[PDB]
């Protein structure tokens, strides 16, 4: 009697390339790139697990833009130079990211403490700056083979910061072929989303949004989204099929949002099996165990994660030493284990990126241990989400109707509902009656509406230029 657990990774940004001049106004791409976008599916190659990705279609534009060398990321370009050739814009810039990020994991360089209690930097200690900024994003991979300039702690020389460029945009150039491998190695399958990230129930049906918060107010949808909703769902499918060679089957709903018409909808575009939140099925049905298969009217397999275990990876263990963290999860696989007499599909189901700059080490030793502990489990199988689909040991269930939500408190409240966040879903309705391209599309992400009007969201005003843009964008 085996537990099968199943592992899904979800990778996203939205798009960070300023329409009219191209470029990137934000690095989190290049940055979560260097850090998680290669090690994540890369840890394959030294443990005998399975572990499943989701790519969204906007992600994969920008990594290949990267990839080609035609990113042009003003960040970076002050990472780049040598201190002499910085703008006074630039060592605002340099120096704003670093306090933003001083107190992470990853940033513990006893010389960041020191530059930051500077009144004045030189050109020593901008190029240590620049230099161990880019250092803590280092991932896996690179930090064993750069392991003595990290240790180094300070002193960089140009030299240097740019033998450390190189190698991450090595990195890079092989991300997708990192995905690419292990998917035709059966050691793990790859998702995507709908392209831009938006939020298909609402695109679909603003009115879902009262299945949960009817006290909420919402702006007037005068226009109609729901072909954008299914523009988004066809235009992942064929980005997919040209990275992949084949039409993605399984799809992973943005921030896990579901309803009625959009399983509908994604049935409806040949997808097979989803996932989606705990709540939405406590929400949806009375007996809500997420260890089962569900088959939505026989429609489309829907698997509920386990959101307690996802949570505690996602938020809880960068608060833990690596092996004690490792010792509860597989503690509490135990549990659910012996807690049923079927084979409980556990999944785990979280961002793939954003956790882990919060752990010592990048996460490393959590995972390092986490996956050494899992490979050698006897009565832990992992599996691929082809495995998960169509594994007929298992326990399954038919459901006839969803709650419409988020795995934000099941409801949608993050992104609509509030005077500014209803701000931008106007501004959206509008563009979009005046719409002449694709720009619309992108600018129903949902990461725009996440970080409007919200108290002291970091770069907000970075967020907020891309979203006008591509609004502006949109109408010519
Ligand atoms: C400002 C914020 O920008 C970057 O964050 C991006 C994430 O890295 C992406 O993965 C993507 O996140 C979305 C997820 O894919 C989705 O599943 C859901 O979880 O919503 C997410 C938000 O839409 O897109 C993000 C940008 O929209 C950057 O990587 C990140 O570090 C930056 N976070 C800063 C913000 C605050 C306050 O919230 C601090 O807590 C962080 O420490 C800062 O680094």
């Amino acid at each position: 009697k085996k537990l099968f657990l199943v592992f899904w990774w979800h990778m996203h940004q939205p798009l960070y390339r300023e329409p009219y001049t191209g470029e990137y106004l934000l690095p989190w791409t290049f940055f979560h790139a260097v850090k998680d976008y290669y090690d994540m599916p890369a840890y394959l190659k030294d443990f005998e697990i399975k572990l499943n990705f989701n790519l969204t279609p906007v992600l994969i534009d920008q990594i290949q833009e990267y990839a080609q060398g035609k990113a042009k990321d003003v960040f970076l370009e002050a990472i780049r130079k040598d201190p002499d050739d910085l703008e006074k814009e630039e060592v605002e810039k340099l120096i704003e990211f670093t306090k933003l990020n001083y107190e992470k994991p990853i940033y513990r360089f006893e010389r960041i403490r020191e530059l930051m209690n500077k009144e004045k930097l030189n050109r020593e200690e901008l190029l240590d700056l620049q230099t161990l900024n880019l250092l803590a994003w280092c991932g896996r991979t690179l930090r064993k083979d750069l392991k003595d300039l990290l240790n180094k702690g300070r002193n960089y020389t140009q030299e240097e910061k740019e033998y450390v460029l190189n190698k991450y945009f090595e990195i890079i150039k092989k991300t997708l072929s990192i995905y690419r491998e292990i998917k035709e190695e059966g050691k793990g399958s790859v998702s995507t989303s709908p392209y831009y990230h938006p939020l298909i129930p609402i695109l679909l049906n603003p009115n879902c949004v009262y299945e949960t918060t009817p006290n909420v107010k919402i702006p007037d949808f005068a226009v109609s989204f729901r072909e954008d909703a299914s523009k988004h769902v066809e235009l992942a499918k064929e980005k997919y099929f040209e990275i992949f060679g084949e039409h993605p089957v399984y799809m992973w709903p943005p921030e896990a949002s579901v309803s009625n018409e959009a399983l509908e909808l994604y049935y409806e575009k040949g997808i097979n099996m989803l996932a989606t939140d705990e709540v939405i099925l406590k929400n949806s049905v009375e007996r809500a165990s997420p260890y089962l298969r569900y088959y939505f009217r026989e429609l489309i397999s829907v698997f509920f994660r386990d959101k307690t275990l996802s949570d505690l990876i996602g938020f809880s263990y960068h608060a833990w030493n690596a092996e004690d963290a490792v010792r509860d999860f597989i503690g509490r696989l135990k549990k659910i284990h012996e807690s049923v007499d079927f084979q409980p599909v556990v999944f785990v189901v979280l961002d793939g990126e954003n956790c882990w700059e919060y752990y010592e080490e990048n996460g490393i030793p959590f995972l390092e241990k986490l996956y050494s502990t899992l490979e050698k489990e006897e009565w832990i199988e992992t599996l691929t989400l082809e495995e998960a689909m169509r594994k007929e040991d298992v326990k399954t269930e038919v459901i006839e109707s969803v709650k419409a939500g988020t795995w934000f408190d099941g409801n949608f409240l993050k992104w609509i509902g509030n005077k500014e966040k209803n701000e931008y879903w106007k501004i959206l309705i509008e563009a979009k009656k005046k719409a002449k391209n694709d720009y619309i599309l992108v600018a129903e992400g949902s990461d725009w509406f996440w970080w409007q009007g919200e108290e002291k969201a970091p770069f907000v005003e970075v967020f907020d230029k891309l979203f006008r843009s591509f609004v502006r964008r949109a109408q010519e």
